[PDB]
């Protein structure tokens, strides 16, 4: 407890020592309280939404714009068999990962060039980040904090929850220094992991989810957890903290120390209306950096998940004890075969899909339920739904389409709900944005619009038309899946790249001359999916796009403009 939180504890405390007040009205059930101390809506894309004019009377895109009790709650302790199935399962799984990568410490450099480059390290003297990696005076607090780690002790490493909890970028680098390695050298990878996509683009999840269907078994499941986060017990980030079995010398005592002092034992700062600062403590529940966060999550779900297919499948009786026996044939289903069954998966993070051996899957709920991965919008122990159809499978906030050009190859398509696509790219996050930045941002959205989802009717126009609307030689920006879009290439050279020359699942690689080439799903599947073909706002829209182009090319002013609108058949003359 207080033997290794407390330091940060007493460091918060002197420097609020006259406003230190242990309200006795304070809400926390399960979070440990300790003390207070006195102490960002969405904005609208206007380029976006200027060239999307039907969409501005459609309450689900326009209802997007506008603008914890699940944290404060407890998971029960796992009965023995569990936590035995988890920690044999857990230990496998870390030595298969392991078997050709090397775990090894990121270092400054890589940080500093991660920093210089703009990405969401979650962090909070110093101004951006960039201010503090090119000042030697961050790194003597970095040093001191890092001898402290090998001491065995944390001062500076404390959470701040908005559920994101950003830290301060020092204890972020240590983080990154000594788990950084999951990520950068791609652990999680369909290579690495067999289970997992990490480094896979929208275009490759599909093709992805194509290829268990083709396994024998049963439905493809696809059961959410309910806020996953919360459900992660200490039991779960123990067996998380064996990666460090693999590592060595000064690597394995700072890795040994993240999990020990900053995941096991966690210190957070929440802002409370009623304004005191709550420095709050809890042991459990995922809090890490959401890079961390992502492989751990993958990992943990990967070990869930073969766990549920052992149930299924009768490798152990019950739960609450596993015989000496039940343990070897565990042992023995894992050796035997773990990587197969990895292989029937595809996980990213909380998100899973398994094609499991057959359908006694759908009723083996014992572990899942005692390992706290409580199903979501279903009963406790109501047998899951599994899908029929590979191509009507949730994954990743999508379902994937089957299309067939006119010279018969094939394309697996990303596919969701075209108001979820508008209403998003109709949204831009953060303050002092110029007209310029707002046009690149908006240019990303149209690009990522041609490359993912140019099989859409109304997103094919309106990314040709935003296209259109921006300067040609302006660069597509991002302040906030392998992003092929965000280049200034010619969309058809990047389109013929992505989707024949590197798509593995293509062996005809005669690439493709021409948008008219690319075809588009069925006129009816298109308004299945949220198209507005066939209204007359979206005709109208259409027929006029050249006004609606010129109305944002005359608000951003005389530049080099592209008509890109003659690469549609119907604007073709
Ligand atoms: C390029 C292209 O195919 N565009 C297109 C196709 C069909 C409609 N209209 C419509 C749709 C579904 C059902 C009845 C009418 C409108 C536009
Ligand atoms: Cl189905
Ligand atoms: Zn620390
Ligand atoms: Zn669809």
């Amino acid at each position: 407890n207080l033997d290794i939180i407390g330091k940060r504890i007493e460091k918060i405390k002197q420097e609020h020592e006259t406003s230190w007040h242990y309200d006795q009205d304070h809400p926390y059930k399960t979070w440990a309280y300790h003390g207070s101390y006195e102490t960002a809506s969405s904005m609208v894309n206007g380029v976006v939404r200027l060239l999307t004019k039907p969409w501005d009377i459609i309450p689900m895109v326009t209802q997007m714009a506008m603008t914890k009790e699940k944290v404060d709650t407890r998971t029960q302790e796992p009965k023995e068999g569990t936590k035995k199935l988890m920690k044999i399962t857990a230990e496998w799984l870390w030595k298969e990962l392991g078997k050709k990568k090397t775990p090894r410490m990121c270092t400054r450099e890589e940080f500093t060039r991660k920093v210089r480059s703009n990405a969401a390290l979650g962090a909070i003297k110093w101004k951006s980040a960039r201010e503090a990696v090119e000042d030697s005076g961050f790194w003597e607090l970095v040093d001191k904090e890092r001898n402290l780690h090998l001491e065995g002790k944390c001062e500076t490493c404390v959470y701040n929850m908005m559920a994101i909890w950003y830290m301060w970028l020092g204890a972020r680098f240590l983080e990154f220094e000594a788990l950084g390695f999951l990520n950068e050298d791609h652990w999680f990878s369909r290579e690495n992991s067999l289970s997992g996509v990490e480094g896979e683009g929208l275009h490759k999840l599909g093709y992805i989810l194509r290829d268990v269907s083709k396994k024998e078994g049963g439905a493809m499941y696809a059961d959410d957890t309910a806020g996953w986060d919360t459900r992660i017990t200490l039991e779960d980030l123990k067996n998380e903290e064996m990666v460090t079995n693999h590592m060595e010398g000064e690597h394995k005592k700072l890795a040994e120390a993240i999990f020990k002092l900053t995941y096991q034992n966690k210190v957070v700062r929440v802002q409370r209306p009623t304004t005191v600062m709550d420095i709050i403590s809890r042991r459990d529940q995922r809090g890490s950096g959401q890079v961390v966060t992502y492989g751990l999550n993958t990992f943990t779900n990967m070990e869930a998940q073969l766990i549920r297919q052992m149930e299924g499948e009768g490798v152990f009786k019950s739960i609450q004890h596993l015989t000496v026996t039940e343990e070897i044939a565990v042992k023995n289903w894992l050796v035997r075969v773990g990587r197969e069954r990895l292989s029937r998966m595809a996980i990213s993070g909380d998100d899973c899909v398994v094609k499991p051996l057959d359908d006694r899957f759908a009723s083996a709920l014992t572990a899942l339920n005692d390992m706290g991965k409580v199903r979501k919008d279903i009963q406790q122990w109501e047998p899951s739904r599994g899908w029929n159809d590979w191509t009507q499978v949730p994954f990743c906030s999508h379902h994937f389409h089957e299309l067939i050009m006119k010279d018969g190859r094939v394309l697996v398509v990303p596919c969701r709900n075209q108001d979820e696509l508008i209403g998003r790219a109709r949204i831009s996050q953060g303050a002092g944005w110029s007209l310029r930045e707002t046009a690149c941002l908006g240019k990303s959205y149209a690009q990522m619009w041609s490359l993912m989802y140019f099989h859409r009717r109304d997103l094919r126009l309106a990314a040709n038309a935003i296209c259109s609307a921006v300067p040609s030689h302006w660069v597509p920006t991002s302040r906030t899946a392998t992003h092929e879009w965000m280049t200034t290439e010619d969309m058809l050279t990047v389109w013929n790249r992505v989707w024949i020359q590197e798509n593995p699942w293509m062996e005809d690689k005669t690439p493709v001359e021409s948008w008219e080439e690319i075809p588009y799903l069925g006129k009816r599947e298109d308004q299945w999916c949220g198209s507005l073909i066939g209204l007359t706002s979206r005709a109208t829209w259409a027929k006029n796009i050249q006004t609606a182009i010129n109305q944002v090319r005359s608000l951003i002013g005389n530049e080099e403009y592209t008509d890109y609108m003659p690469s549609m058949k119907r604007f073709r003359r």
